Order: structure tokens, then sequence, then C-alpha cells
């Protein structure tokens, strides 16, 4: 069972490389999972300087599988079922009046650590704008709530979600999810019911890092079946 995996406290690295209007960049990300609490601590630096893009717009981008599932849910969790093999998470993220990102990654245990390795690709961004001028607040939210549906044919899911990025003088930048997620195994994995992650983050500094970076704080909870 994938989920036995999840039982303590799971190392996790992260590898982003990245692409933005054929500008690149490469964040790497290291900390742990505690799916028991649905709780995230990760910290993620640029290796390649200042980033291009803010990095509240790399927050989904940069591990669903430590959402913690209720009892009465667990039937539900096909993130933790895909495991050890893993599996692929595709996303297309279209920001309001402005570019989109193409996302591929993998999602799987290496050894006893869960690594997320990214490819991203942004394309469309506006110099002028909230991304590439970096206009939003360095700041968490929560929501909007992750709807999870099942996909019988890719015998995997999809999501959809709106992400409201503050601007820092005012208004918000809408970030349009579309999300699905196929195992990289072909081991009989979770097909759920319709549901949804519940997800607040906390986005801060650390004083002593000097390249551009990101502390990450998040807590994600699975909800929306009843009894």
């Amino acid at each position: 069972k994938g989920e036995e995996l999840f039982t303590g406290v799971v190392p996790i690295l992260v590898e982003l490389d990245g692409d933005v209007n054929g500008h690149k960049f490469s964040v790497s990300g290291e900390g742990e999972g505690d799916a028991t609490y649905g709780k995230l601590t990760l910290k993620f630096i640029s290796t390649t300087g200042k980033l291009p893009v803010p990095w509240p717009t790399l927050v989904t981008t940069l591990v669903q599988c430590f959402a913690r599932y209720p009892d009465h849910m667990k039937r539900h969790d096909f993130f933790k079922s895909a495991m050890p093999e893993g599996y692929v998470q595709e996303r297309t993220i279209f920001f309001k009046d402005d570019g989109n990102y193409k996302t591929r990654a993998e999602v799987k245990f290496e050894g006893d650590t869960l690594v997320n390795r990214i490819e991203l690709k942004g394309i469309d961004f506006k110099e002028d704008g909230n991304i590439l001028g970096h206009k939003l607040e360095y700041n968490g939210w929560c929501g909007d709530n992750v709807y999870i549906t099942a996909d019988k044919q890719k015998n995997g899911i999809k999501a959809n979600f709106k992400i409201r990025h503050n601007i820092e003088d005012g208004g918000v930048q809408l970030a349009d999810h579309y999300q699905q997620n196929t195992p990289i195994g072909d081991g009989p994995v979770l097909l759920p019911d319709n549901h949804y992650l519940s997800t607040c983050s906390k986005l801060s500094k650390d004083p002593n890092e000097k390249r551009d970076h990101m502390v990450f704080l998040e807590f994600v909870t699975a909800a929306g079946i009843t009894l």
C-alpha cells in the first residue's frame, strides 16, 4: 500500500527546469512532508540568479501525495496509491490577460525521498505585466480548493482550480489551473469520487540565504465527501 510509505515524516527533493519567454532558470528545493498532518515544510532557491517570474506563481508547480485524507476518504487518495512508482502531474496555468505555464512533472520515490522533477515552459508573457514585471505581493494564500475528478480513460485524475495572486498595488492576478495526473507504474491505483483539497500556504524568507529563494509552509487536507 503506497499510503504506508507516508506514515511518518518523508524527506522531499524538488527540481525545476524553467523556460519563460525563452529565458531559462533552475530551482532546487528540499524539505519534508508529514501526511498525517498534511504539512509541508520546504525551502526553494534559484541556482541561476534572480528569477524572471515571481515565486508565488511557481508555488503550485513546485506534491499532493502529502495531503491528509481523513479516514473516511482514504479510498479516494490517488496520489499515494500510485507510489512508489509515482505519477506524472501535468498542468496548463493560464494567467489572465498574460501568458501561460505548461508544466510536466514526475512525482515518485527515489530511495526513501519523495522527488518532484519538473519541466516548465512559459510563453506569451508581457514585460509590462504582473508576472514579468514582478508586481505580485510575496505572500501565501488559501485556495481555491483543488477540485479533483476521476479520469478512468487515463487511469488517473484531473483537477481544476483558480489562484488569485494579490497584486502589490491592489488587485488580483488570476491564474486558471488545469491539471491531470497519470500513474507511472502499471499497478492498481485508486480512482476517486469527486472531492477537493483545501490548501493554505505561507511564504517567508531566510535571513541567511543570499540566493533568490522561498521558504514555504503549507497545509493541505482533503474534503468534499459526506458521511
